[PDB]
């Protein structure tokens, strides 16, 4: 069955890992163990179909460039996690972003923004601009909580879903043809 190579990318301690953690193994780390470079598999159905799933869990500052573009180059799609208590983490974004489409030497990259932590009372990124950030970028925006799970499935399902619209328009291509 088809194999999504995803990538889970922002700043540090928004919860990259919690986040793939549940996702693979069903609880939530407490802990604050900071990443170097983390990758899993994980079997799943998402409409109907079975997808392996190749997660890679970014480290939060990388030392080496060479280490974010290489992630971004093999990358098929992108998670891209702020919290919602870390607004420098969501101004982040847009610093990805640009990476990855200059990475890829492309305008279209799959893409889910996540906005993780929403179960804290100490948001200081409103919703409205984080919906109206991916608006922008034309990519779904979803809230998560890693503690609780909320939307966890949902942002990689979503991901993997990106993914696919984005094989088919590359068949179907914009120009230089093509594909129905
Ligand atoms: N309240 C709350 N805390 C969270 C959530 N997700 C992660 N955390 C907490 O934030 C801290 C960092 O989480 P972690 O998943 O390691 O973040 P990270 O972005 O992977 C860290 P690095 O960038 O160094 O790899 C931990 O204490 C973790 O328990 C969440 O959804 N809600
Ligand atoms: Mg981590
Ligand atoms: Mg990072």
């Amino acid at each position: 069955s088809t194999e999504y190579k995803l990538v889970v990318v922002g700043a540090d301690g928004v919860g990259k890992s919690a986040l793939t953690i549940q996702l693979i193994q069903n609880h939530f780390v407490d802990e604050y163990d900071p990443t170097i470079e983390d990758s899993y598999r994980k079997q799943v159905v998402i409409d109907g179909e079975t997808c392996l799933l190749d997660i890679l869990d970014t480290a939060g500052q990388e030392e080496y460039s060479a280490m974010r573009d290489q992630y971004m180059r093999t990358g098929e799609g992108f998670l891209c996690v702020f919290a919602i208590n870390n607004t420098k983490s969501f101004e982040d974004i847009h610093h990805y972003r640009e990476q990855i489409k200059r990475v890829k030497d492309s305008e279209d990259v799959p893409m889910v923004l996540v906005g993780n932590k929403c179960d804290l009372p100490s948001r200081t990124v409103d919703t409205k601009q984080a919906q109206d950030l991916a608006r922008s970028y034309g990519i779904p925006f979803i809230e998560t909580s890693a503690k609780t799970r909320q939307g966890v499935d949902d942002a990689f399902y979503t991901l993997v879903r990106e993914i696919r619209k984005h094989k088919e328009k590359m068949s179907k291509d914009g120009k230089k043809k093509k594909k129905k």
